[PDB]
RNA sequence: AAACUUUCAACAACGGAUCUCUUGGUUCUCGCAUCGAUGAAGAACGCAGCGAAAUGCGAUACGUAAUGUGAAUUGCAGAAUUCCGUGAAUCAUCGAAUCUUUGAACGCACAUUGCGCCCCUUGGUAUUCCAGGGGGCAUGCCUGUUUGAGCGUCAUU
């Protein structure tokens, strides 16, 4: 089990339910792989271009 | 030493690089089907108060009528407009008009702005003729229509 969140309101006041951390945020963190796959995601919304 | 030649610097010249811009181009995607014998595409001759191209237009000639907008157009000159409205405007829209000479080009022609024919015809008595206005007369083929022709076939006391 994870620590677990506060949810706030609107008015910006901390109420008493709290939310378990969903186990995605326990992943890998990879700075490499982010990287090499946004640069190949990056170049998908892009028009061709010719002379 | 000056001049002269050369080098550097400053200020002028020459040239249009660099920077920045951009009513342009290129490429990709989406939608739609819309030229012409009712005479197109194209060529020519013209047309505005003052015009080169461009754009627009055809003797109704950078337009006429219609509908909307509602008060300009403006490079210059000059007119306007009752502006509480049938109405300014090189405005928008666009369904009605005109639409020169040509061009598939179509009366006959060759490269003749010639050579004509018929219909309708207002004028110069127009019965003679003369002039003006307006629409037609190409080829092939289909559906007809019509005057025919054909010992092409048959009928016929």
């Amino acid at each position: 089990s994870r620590p677990q969140v506060t949810v706030h309101s609107l008015t910006g006041e901390a109420t008493a339910n709290a939310l378990p951390l969903p186990a995605v945020f326990s992943a890998p963190i990879r700075p490499d792989i982010v990287h090499t796959v946004f640069t190949s995601v990056n170049k998908n919304k892009r028009q061709a271009y010719a002379v």
